[PDB]
């Protein structure tokens, strides 16, 4: 297949983490598919869909652990699919993958601006949030309670390896919210203090357990440790079809030099294994509500958006498999 | 008073942390009362006394939270101070100040050596065993252990900000035994695998809670969370006798540049605060062990090692007070 | 707008809880606007329609945290509105008012009847129930039991400051049921000896958070504490569709002088601040069952009874809103 | 009344257990009412449906905890009785019977099949599971993923007083897995190795809770202590309906003489009174996932495959009553 | 037999409670000793002997659940008996008697102060206390970090049924202190904003457990739920010798008119009973430390301090028995 | 050596568990000890001495985890070697090896009675007392209790492998007291009808852990979450001295043919290990007191009772080693 370069650069740039966070590596899958089939020159549907299928391949073989990313390609695909087997023309294909693409991206814009409204209903005046990694469901939450005038302060966490956490204090002081910045080590120690928890998500699964950034786990313990409740804050495309059916989510593990630079780690002796996992899971015992674009739910409500939403699918192939 | 050169050169030190660790702080501030007396020109025993206690409230004024360091002044103080009042002479003082330096710092190497083989006959063949910071206590456990034909591995946290954990992958790999080095945030992840949690300590307080590098308490919790072990490493003079008549241990805030360097934290908003607490609190609830060179005790002993050992001088004044 | 004297009375007596129960105030509240669509005067449609909607916001500013009363304001004004939309004239606009009142009163009493039936299974001969407040829900499954023929005792406790206990005391001894009476305080002393814990709600939130009377989320904290079942009985009409969307539920602050009469108040001091929260939130975890006129659900579930009953009507405004 | 002699014998046979296990028990009922349809010799379509009833009760009384049982002869009887009612001829009535107790069976057996699917992608190479009586949808579970090439090893444990762990541990070695056997006091001792705990389940309540044989609830209790997964494997026709509407489940007492043989136990004092519960509940605080052939729920969602599958037929009388 | 109005009086006083207070009770307890021997008109030793022995009777008939009474009688009595059975004359009995009466009440004060001081220093500039009945021990300490300067405030529940609360709120109120006055029933509600509890003791016993007013249970129970520090403020005397051998400390059971008023009671069924016991017992689970007028202690330390002062006496009947 | 006959015999008996129970295996050790220095024909001291420490070697070979056993051997053996150092000649060993056995065995004896009577006195009447394996110190609590007239049950668990509940069941049944019988499984099932949980150890450790018959630790566990007492009635004999300086309790594995006889257990495969652990450890935190013969304890001052009776001897040799 003839693959736009922009493709090639977009799995690029999410293998290394130039674009990251869940629901921008989706926008940005959608993104690269919606311009391949811009710029395909196929000239039978067929050839389209067998470089919309490849794409999607190159695309999900990135990073593994959110499966927004997947859930991107899938609404998109889907699509793609049904009208190419419907006996589609080129411009019909190609349009429904370009339009397809623009209604996710558009999608996740309007879920995350909606998610920021819920939740911050939940915020009270004068409150202390603690927070974790950088998420734009969660910042939309915080930004949202500011500008209606609620005097907030937000705990960030620096989030080793790769110091998420400063973009979050950046981006939050920006707005004009105090912050407080701490090591991740530190977080028990500040949660006499905090009022509330609130944190992104990679992968949310059936019975109710988050995947997010490596440390979430343990500021969620701490926090039920402490009657500090934990709101994860997270678009229906979180959620993760496959688990239903059983499937475990894979914990990405990345390259031992975000820990150690190469500079200093090559000094070091063999008998060292650096060990990076980027996500851990946090049971749903320690969460007290999801906020997604549709609403406050339990934890142990995840199966019912994944019954409504994404069940339907999982009798079906990837629509992206031969 | 005239202070010898050696006493501003250990107080910085400590200060900036080239000498670091509680042990090891100790005995740095024993040697340098030693070095005063050695190379004082004081001629009447009052000039040497006033020299020593200024020595002492200089030494004591550098870290706060570590109680090894005015155990080991008082240890060396109380002798000094018995022997002047009891109508000593210049060269007897001298020697009490000299040998009681010597006597501390004797004791603590023993204490250490003890601490190891006793800690040692609880590690197992084939444990994984998790730590923190960097402890000369908990590793004297660990090398024990491995000299014993014991195959342990270590996971080891890196410990934000200061990197101590660099220094124990080191030192442990230099021994031979297999390191797994990991974010602090990584630790509730890999505590399925661990067996046993092995750390040192700062202060021991009255009732039995362990005050130790920033982080301590979370990875305590997590340990308790899932019935993992959790052993402290602890000479005697780690015991805080002021917590017994309710006296607070004051946890040390340290600049906040060892978080964020001075280049980045200059370009960044007024409106983020760095808190650096060098130090957290964990309850005695989650600690199963302290090992003191005299035995394994549980937490709630810690009262009986202060009782013994401490009681007696809490009734007078610091012996560095006038 | 002309708003009949039995409005007004009814607005007074909910807010000095001369009528009281948040079942009771639901039905006197449908009864209100029954009354004023009975003895309006007006002779359009445009004119009843407006006096409801005055009579409407009368009812609802007295007491805000028992959702009840405007679920049953809800019940009976978008059956109005929509029929005054559909160009209902005057007595079609009449009788859509007082018969979805008579309704909504009607469902209520069956659903009180039926909560007993089913909450009544789950109690056995020789039990000791606690309760707490006074709940017409709760005593519809203990009243059912005791007339089966099973054996039980009832603990009540008085319920500061406004002593409902008293009510429920004399309540269940009249229906022949053995009462053993108690303080508050109490409640953890005499758990040892309780089977089971039946309260009332007067909210339920989308989390499965139940608020009710202070004081119960201390019971409920220490029979979970003590594996004793807690089963709070709740018409659908307790669940409160706007936490769906993330608004907290408002906690009434009632006056000072319930607690300590004013004869008395008005001599102490100016530094004491008297405060009287009239409701508790016990979380989800506390919680075993939730029996409503529909069934046994998890408190997990109540999501489930909001999303089926009232998620309709959160995209529209108030039903009595201009 | 003309009941032929493989009711009977089923029915002795269930009492007995010789025929055990839910599902089977399950299967052998439904054949048991096939073959009394394919035997009658019934000349009227309302003699064969009171045979259809008689043999419904005897079967129905014979072991009250697995709902399995009534469930199977519901399937087959809410047919059967549809058909009987809506005019149904001899031939038509019998056929109804007949095909309603092979499609009950041959659900059964795809149900088993596909919880082992899903089931086995729970489980990951290495794992060590513990087990508790002899459940063939637990069994399904380890088969396949064993199947799957995972090198699993299998703590059983013999389940007094019947001893059905020797049915499993016999049954998983004969499929090439490893087995260590222990008794059911020693899980806790052996939970620390353990990564999963995978059961079966008799009933599972509206509440999410597990009925399951005596013991099961103790092994879920230090699993959840060592947060070990539990997985209960249990089908659709494992859940309870007449728990939505407030029914206790009965736990059955079985014979003094299968805990002390009859030889020792009356040769005993008469003060010494032998217990036998044959089943325990666990709460669905101590459950991570039911494991059905529809998918995987939190325990919490029990409540929603009653609400879909059996709800319907709450308001109607058993079909086997008159 | 010639007992002087004054130990009656004070027994009245004691039984009614306007003598209460641990504390309190046994100085007055040795007041009424010390003031039978000043005015006994006893001729010989054995005469004076008998009467303090029926005075002591008396006197520790009164209230059984506080220790400190029969501590502060054995105090006074095995210094007494000690001199009338090593031959004393009548003048030296008597002054035995009056002067072990008066060295126990000064040291109940000085204990109380002490306790204030050590307490103190655990508490914190900008402190919110939550208190429960009335204890003078406990209130030594908030007065005492009021005094240096800490800008406290007190959460004073109002503790029915007899209402000590009102006496605390007053009470410290007088002294500058501001109070937040509730209910018993909202200490679960304001435990989020507390900072620490601070309660007394009637008894102590062997293993840790505090025994104290109805309803201190609950409130540790829920600090406890919500990591907050539980400090109870003691004497060494609160120390209950008999549990040391197993004796189980009496629960007092008070009339039941102080829950309900005489002239409401009458009126009331009889198949409503009242109860009304006057202290629960907290387990050492829920305590963080004990603070004495020797140091502070974990609850499991308790029994170091039976040991050292009272364990002597076991071997040994009461002694004021015959 | 020329070693006796009954200390070959009684080695036999221990090992083959026909002399069973912590207590009496240590009176059967100082008995056989006892028999040799009876018996032996040695002519020298020296001779005699090489006997009794042969004697010893053999009978501390016999089973590793109830610390009673060397204990015993301790108590005869100190004694001995103090005076073959001291020069005693041949009758005067002979007579301090026969007065040590015989003052341990006493002594054994009236510390049970003296458990029973302290122990006793927290049991109250009408009381459900749940115990396990058969333990003469936990035996002796309730037939004291029984004896006061107070109206118990006990509830035996059967205690597999090898029956020891059986011995239990009729041996409280003899003395008059009702038994209810159950298998180990159903001891969660049965916690809830339980006030008091009262069982023996083979070793406690310094840390306060109770090592015990397995099964053990599950049933503290689960009354633990019940609230239910758990008492460990235990002599100070059954401390274990080498915790203290960090040893870990051996924990003995016993014949697989115990759990499966030989005639079954030669037919299965041999992918099944059959692991017959005779001993758990249960963790401090899940025990309320330790009844020992001195008095009630918490399980923290384990490590007090080894200072104190044990400690002075673990600077030396075993006595009885070369
Ligand atoms: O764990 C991370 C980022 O992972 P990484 O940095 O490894 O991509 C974020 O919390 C989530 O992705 C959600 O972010 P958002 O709410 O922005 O989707
Ligand atoms: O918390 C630290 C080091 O603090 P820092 O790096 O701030 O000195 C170590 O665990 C203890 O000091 C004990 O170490 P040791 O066992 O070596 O005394
Ligand atoms: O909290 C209360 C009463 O509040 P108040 O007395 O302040 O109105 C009751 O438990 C519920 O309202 C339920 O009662 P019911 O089940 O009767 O609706
Ligand atoms: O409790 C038992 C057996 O009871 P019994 O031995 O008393 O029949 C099994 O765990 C379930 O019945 C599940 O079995 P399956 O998964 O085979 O249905
Ligand atoms: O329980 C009470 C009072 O009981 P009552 O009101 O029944 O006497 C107090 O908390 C203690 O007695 C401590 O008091 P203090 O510290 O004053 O000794
Ligand atoms: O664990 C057992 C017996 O082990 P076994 O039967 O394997 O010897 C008993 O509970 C203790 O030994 C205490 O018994 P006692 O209190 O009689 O010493
Ligand atoms: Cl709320
Ligand atoms: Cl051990
Ligand atoms: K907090
Ligand atoms: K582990
Ligand atoms: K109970
Ligand atoms: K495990
Ligand atoms: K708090
Ligand atoms: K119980």
């Amino acid at each position: 297949a003839m693959i736009v370069k922009e493709v090639y650069e977009t799995a690029e740039k999410i293998k290394s983490m130039e674009i990251r966070g869940a629901g921008r590596i989706a926008r940005a899958a959608a993104q690269a598919l919606m311009i391949q089939a811009e710029k395909s020159k196929a000239k039978e549907p067929e050839e389209l869909w067998n470089e919309l299928k490849v794409a999607s391949k190159i695309l999900y073989n990135t990073r593994p652990t959110a499966v927004s990313l997947p859930n991107a390609l899938r609404y998109v695909m889907h699509r793609v699919k049904a009208a190419y087997l419907g006996g589609a023309d080129l411009e019909t294909l190609r349009f429904t993958a370009i339009n397809s693409a623009k209604e996710f991206i558009y999608n996740s814009e309007k879920a995350i601006e909606r998610i920021g409204e819920i939740g911050a209903k939940r915020i009270e005046d004068g409150d202390i949030i603690m927070t974790h990694c950088h998420s734009k469901a969660a910042i939309s939450v915080m930004k949202k309670a500011f500008e209606q005038g609620k005097n907030i302060k937000v705990i960030v966490t620096e989030t080793r390896p790769k110091w998420q956490g400063k973009i979050t204090a950046k981006e939050l002081a920006s707005y004009g919210i105090p912050v407080i910045y701490i090591v991740d080590s530190a977080a028990r120690h500040y949660m006499k203090m905090t009022d509330k928890v609130v944190m992104g998500a990679d992968s949310i699964t059936a019975n109710g357990a988050v995947i997010n950034k490596i440390g979430t786990s343990l500021i969620a313990l701490t926090a039920k440790e402490h009657r500090v409740w934990v709101m994860i804050a997270a678009e229906t495309y979180k959620f993760h079809p496959a688990t239903m059916l059983g499937q475990l989510v894979e914990i990405e593990m990345r390259d031992p030099t975000e820990v150690i630079p190469e500079e200093e780690l090559r000094t070091w002796p063999k008998n060292i294994e650096v060990w990076n996992p980027a996500f851990d899971v946090t049971p749903p015992e320690y969460i007290d509500v999801i906020i997604t674009e549709r609403g406050i739910i339990p934890p142990y409500a995840a199966i019912d958006i994944l019954k409504e939403e994404f069940g339907w699918a999982l009798k079906y192939k990837e629509p992206w498999e031969d």
